[PDB]
């Protein structure tokens, strides 16, 4: 077997050992594997996958394969691959092109090596994406391939928003499932995953004590909520910034002071609007917004000396790293850990005190400087991925008549009943015992003993 | 002189007025509406039947409605939830109010009827504000001609919304309603953080029990169960959580709680044999938060650790089978809303008996029964939604609409997210928080307006 | 059939008795001593003068001393700390008690006097139980002859112990004393976890203010300061901590608190220019825990954010400059032990004035003044130490020793660690905790006895 | 041509140097000692044998000692605790260091011997810095002639101090020691908050296991047990605590933990029947923190839930019975310092077997074995104390004292509280904290100097 490219194939045995441990940590995913392997629901599926080549993604991959699918995989971030996971997947005869520390050119090359097999476009019929990079490339560069694709399953908030923008503009060519907005994903992965992995990545990158220090978390959505708890539980004094008054209300009630980097919250683009007093005492800033330029150049210039700067949103443009590359000198401490000396661009003093520490060059810090979310959390997200892949592959959109295609070209979430069945296996994984409603109680609240237990409007 | 009221002690009015004045400083969203709309008088001509806990916070809501032009007739929607100084102060302002702490069930119904009737005849009401649905059902069952002239209902709580939705699907709902509960600045503020503040508060006032190091079982992990669990966990309790919803059960696990069931394998077999006796024999405190019926049943009560505290913070008392305890066990009142239930017999009890439970508020909502309910600054969000919902439904004038137009608008709706966000902003400003304003380029990037709304309607927060 | 007492309402005794019977189930260490030493009567012939907050918890302490054979005459050592139902139950049991909630300063000294004097002349006391040193000082400075018949003092709190040490240092202490405070089951239980339970409790009862999301400044980070900061932080307050001890400030930093000073660079020069007005203008709640004087001074009170809550949980009310506020600002009683201090003037205030502070318990012990102080299961440790200390000093019979032997026994020391561990063990058993027993090899490996003590006297826990 | 070292990879020096420069900015108490004492050179002539984990933090400690005039020869005090980039950077600085991560027990003793001997002969050492007492015991048993010229030992950890105290009790300690551990800026900073930081850190790096919602059992609740419990509880683990000290068990209860014993009724009768298999069958993670022997025994290991993680964060690896697991069960290495222990037999195993345990760091110090131990800003307090202890003992010149003077100073003591406070102050300033300065009236009121010390030696913090 040669249809792969990993950093070191001899890491396969290590990756296999961690895959075997991960299976015991992913009961909802392994429950689907045991339940569906006999009937082979993904028989005939050819899946283009673009998501962080981690140990957890390895278990997702082998689950899709155990259900009958062929895949060609790549990481959808340059720093997120676990090399031992990529090696184990390649050793199993699965086409994978990913390694930790890719260049932007090597990143595009890897996605092309999944799209292309033997120099010709692969005959793919399913897509699994994280952030929308593979989705955008197929729509703009290989639009003829989409004629044979039955659907897309998107992992993350940012990718879903891109899918919704294409649907609003009528440029989306195949239906998609919003995996992100399953509650066993958004309210599990996005929140508790970053709760687990944010302080994890900061410790591995810097070994900085967090207790007693001042943090500023930009954003208080699901990632911002989990990030803020990751820092607060370590004893940081966490301040939260937000543009959504509702999310800001939650930060207040959760015990956080809500502040803005700009005086009165108004960013007029000038340095005079920067709350220099506030930023001058922040030891750590974390961007969680999915927005652009939320930690801008003027904020970076006003930050306290030796503050840590990192992004746990999907894309690195949350921080203005381009400004830091152009104006400041970078000193690599170790991979994915850079000191940014604000003394100038041409040369730094090794003992300079006026620097910032940038993690993962602005990319997702939890995956860049650690291993991202743990297996038992990703279990929920990737069980939804398997269910979403099974659903769309069964619908066979690309083979339907155009009259039927237009009727089901949309971006849907999985039904709540499946969301609950994923949650149940997760709860059993903790040893939790859910109570069974009596018929009288189920009638009293208007639900089935079997569920679903909440209306679609319920926010949990 | 004004006599159209009934309260426990009118001489408490001065004390009530002082606390109302403090509460105004704690409710900036509510007082912001009072300042924005005072000149317009958007509720001029509104006659509001109100049934909601007669607390200091409800007083600020009442006086905001009156300040916007409305007349009201008020009662409490629980027998133990009235703050008597709040009721007295409202009555002293010439506002008809019929509420006192410690009503009998007979007096409870009388009080709601005193709002419905004025001088022995149906009041010329045209708006309804309800908490739990008791006033809504009485109008639908007993005064249907009054509902013809009523423009809408603004319902406060989850249980009342469910009753409204059941009436809607049955075609028995006569006027449209606004689901006030499902505003984020209500459900994810009041239900959760309000119970976080007030649950351990009520337990301390009632029992003065140390909570740290003791075992708690919280039945339910919805918004009330989440806040209730945090209320006990932050005090140092070892909290276990029961749930029928595996998604909520998943959140409990991730939040750091062991998820257990009072029944072996979660299955009630209709006998004591299915009770997890080892589990319940270690529980010092059980709190029901489900809005469901009989989630702390007789067989659970029998198996509870001696001297365990039993209370409910859902809307109705039937979460606990107190009827069983009235029928079978001897009650000893320690103080108002605090009873020792001796499991040794029905007739009497040894004064030093050790085999008793401590029931709070006789099973009624414990935060309002044994304390004062949610704090003003939290109720500010709920009651700002209530005022906005009263304005919107009153301006719609459903009662004046033709039959064909009424049918297009008979529904149970929530307020639009933009109003939910504007309520949250005033709450945030009350904390001194500074919301960031998006740049035009940032607003374009994430596809929203600079002024909001900032999330799609599907967003769960 | 008894008249040798003075309480607020004797008809409250039945209520107090019901709460005493509950508290007995919450105090296993104390009741454990009552069961153990019952038939032995180790306090036979003891006549104890007691000055400590007349709460339910002190009731079980008093009745334990009586059950061990002692006679007592009791007063409260704070004007606002008595639970009137507790004092009534103690009076109804035939024990002289002079205490009620809301004493004046002169009424306070009268009550201590009524325990010192029985039927016009000094009682033949031989033991002293004190909390703060007020009873101790009155005996030394106003009744020195009675100290010739007293076998010792058992002091409850940190401030009283400090006062005992200066007397020992200056050679004015006439009878030996036991530092009850510095037992670990006291200081590291009572002072810390008691205030954790009862601080937010008292603030809630007095004001019903939401704490989450607001700004608190805790002056001091000793045992009381540590528990107070947690009491507020666990409710979601943003807590800043002031300290003069860098080691305690270090703990505050590591515990997750920003360490600040009300004075610029920590230097108080008495001028308003030294006040960090930007800092104090953001504080919604200030809590003094120092045991020091004037740690929340006049300039801090002037610079505090409008409508901030000001309270004190250290033993003496002079931590806050309430004298300045009485002299310059107008006091509005919201309810007992809750006052609004209007900074707009002295001789009047607008009923709707916004520039006021809220002072709890008039600067006295806020947890005891506005709530019920520490819960029974926490006070169980402190008062089990008090009983053991009373037993030890009474058996020593200091006043009966020759002057040579007295000089060798005149000191202020703590109970042995072994007793500290035996109290702790009963508390752990009360929680259902199971302590592990060392094997013979393990005890030898770490060089301790299987029964204990398990730590050297230098261990800090 | 410096060759007097042995590290894993000298080319890691540049990376280790970069992290040392970062660490200097995180250790203001250590760097404050450098600036204050550099010109004075208080350690000129000192030749320090050092045995403590060769981390980046130790590198800053080493270079502070050298900056003050000391020469050192260094080894790590654990086979897994070295950071090879730290060891490489120290050797590149021309400092003799013999340490690498993953030594065999033979290489461990060889490394210590390489510091003791220079060019095959005893080095002219005169000071000892030790962590655990391994270097101390080797000198007392094998090189007593070197001890004659050594002025003192400065011991880092609780276990080492206990060994020193045993030698002092038995009259076998040959040089005086400073108990660095029992500084408050060590014991109550390093032992507690360091393990808080690094325990979950090590478990995450070794296993990447989610901790939220899982069951943990912490054996011991001293300072390391307190910090380990918080490390897990803050992640959302359900933490149960075991203890033989009832006072520490009391703190665990009050801190919100259930206190359990691995043995029925806490009595280990040796037999397999005394194991609480029901409890251990639910534990996902067990952490030993006792400094004792065999607190996680073979029967506990046989009863642990499948796939449970087993680790130790006490100083020595014999807290867990790893020798039993080597004799009976198959070890599968996942990766360095992570082993699956298959309970299905000693010879071989199935690659898909589910009956295994995960042992971290082969039972050695898990925080240093699987991560990097405590962060710089925490080690700053410990190592500022180490430097101060070295200066104090070196200036005393015990080895030069006559026999009569040596006898009056042969002891194991702690640094004076004033130095403890001055370390804490610099730590507090490192966080940006502002300590308040007492006014002369306040300092007189509580009886302390404005400069400190602010607490008596009995104070436990
Ligand atoms: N690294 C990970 O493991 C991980 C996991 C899930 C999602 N993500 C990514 O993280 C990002 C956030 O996802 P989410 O689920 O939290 O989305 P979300 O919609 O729940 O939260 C984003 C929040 O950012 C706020 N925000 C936007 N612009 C802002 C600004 N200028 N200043 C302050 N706040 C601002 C919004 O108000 C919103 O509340 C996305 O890009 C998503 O793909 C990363
Ligand atoms: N007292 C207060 O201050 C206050 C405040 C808000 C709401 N409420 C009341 O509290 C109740 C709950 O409100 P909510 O907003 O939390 O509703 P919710 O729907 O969000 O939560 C109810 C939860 O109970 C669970 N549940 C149902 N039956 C159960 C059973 N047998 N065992 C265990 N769990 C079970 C459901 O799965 C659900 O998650 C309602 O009656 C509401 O009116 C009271
Ligand atoms: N209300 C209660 O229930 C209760 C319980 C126990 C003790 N107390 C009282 O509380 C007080 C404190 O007791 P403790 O045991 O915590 O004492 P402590 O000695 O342990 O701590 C007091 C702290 O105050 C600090 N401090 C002193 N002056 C200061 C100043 N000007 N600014 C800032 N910090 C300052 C000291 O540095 C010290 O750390 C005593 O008076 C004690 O009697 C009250
Ligand atoms: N890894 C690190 O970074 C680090 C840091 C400091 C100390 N340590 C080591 O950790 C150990 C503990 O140190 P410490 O400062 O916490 O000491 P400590 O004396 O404060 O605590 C040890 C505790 O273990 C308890 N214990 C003893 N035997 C027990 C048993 N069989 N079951 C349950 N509990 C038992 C004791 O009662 C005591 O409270 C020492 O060996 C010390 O050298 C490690
Ligand atoms: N202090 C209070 N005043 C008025 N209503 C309250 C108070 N506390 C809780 N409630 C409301 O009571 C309802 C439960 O009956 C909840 O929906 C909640 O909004
Ligand atoms: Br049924
Ligand atoms: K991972
Ligand atoms: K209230
Ligand atoms: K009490
Ligand atoms: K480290």
């Amino acid at each position: 077997f040669t249809d792969y490219k990993v950093a070191d194939i001899t890491l396969a045995a290590w990756g296999r050992r961690e895959l075997i441990i991960a299976e015991s940590e992913m009961p909802a995913l392994m429950g689907l594997r045991r339940k569906y392997a006999g009937q082979q629901p993904l028989k005939g599926a050819k899946i283009l996958g673009c998501i962080h080549m981690t140990i957890q993604t390895g278990v997702l991959i082998e689950t899709l394969v155990a259900l009958g699918a062929e895949v060609r995989w790549s990481s959808c971030n340059i720093f997120s691959t676990q090399d031992q996971a990529a090696a184990a997947i390649a050793a199993a005869g699965i086409p994978v092109f990913a390694w930790k520390g890719e260049t932007e050119e090597e990143y595009e090359w890897c996605i092309e090596q999944t799209i292309l097999k033997d120099g010709q476009p692969w005959d793919a019929n399913m897509v699994l994406d994280d952030g929308g990079d593979l989705t955008e490339i197929l729509h703009k560069k290989y639009p003829q391939m989409l004629e044979r694709i039955h659907g897309i399953t998107e992992e993350t908030t940012t990718g879903v928003h891109r899918l919704l923008d294409m649907l609003k503009n009528g440029t989306l060519k195949v239906p998609a499932i919003n995996v992100n907005d399953s509650v066993t994903k958004s309210k599990n992965d996005n929140k508790y995953g970053c709760r687990h992995s944010l302080n994890d990545a900061i410790k591995r990158g810097t070994d900085h004590l967090l207790s007693g220090k001042q943090a500023l978390v930009i954003g208080y959505g699901d990632v911002g909520k989990g990030s803020s708890q990751s820092l607060r539980q370590e004893g940081m004094i966490v301040k939260v910034a937000e543009v959504d008054p509702i999310c800001a209300m939650q930060a207040c009630m959760d015990g956080f002071e809500v502040v803005s980097p700009y005086k009165n919250g108004i960013n007029d683009g000038t340095e005079a609007s920067i709350d220099a007093a506030l930023l001058g005492k922040i030891d750590l800033i974390v961007t969680t917004t999915g927005n652009v330029n939320v930690c801008d150049a003027n904020m970076l210039k006003a930050l306290k000396k030796r503050a840590v700067v990192c992004n746990i949103g999907h894309f690195d443009n949350e921080i203005d790293t381009a400004f830091m590359r152009k104006n400041w000198a970078w000193e690599e401490v170790k991979p994915q850990v850079h000191k940014i000396h604000r003394t100038g661009k041409d040369g730094f003093d090794a003992h300079n005190d006026d620097y910032l520490i940038l993690l993962a060059e602005g990319r997702l810090v939890n995956l860049g400087n650690a291993t991202g979310h743990p297996s038992r959390i990703m279990d929920g997200s990737f069980a939804n991925q398997v269910l979403a892949q099974i659903h769309l592959f069964e619908q066979k959109y690309a083979d339907l008549p155009a009259a039927e295609k237009a009727k089901r070209l949309s971006v849907e979430v999985l039904p709540k009943k499946l969301d609950e069945e994923v949650a149940l296996e997760m709860v059993k994984g903790f040893g939790g015992v859910v109570t069974q409603l009596t018929p009288k109680q189920a009638e009293y609240i208007g639900v089935s003993v079997e569920g679903p237990f909440k209306p679609d409007t319920y926010r949990y």
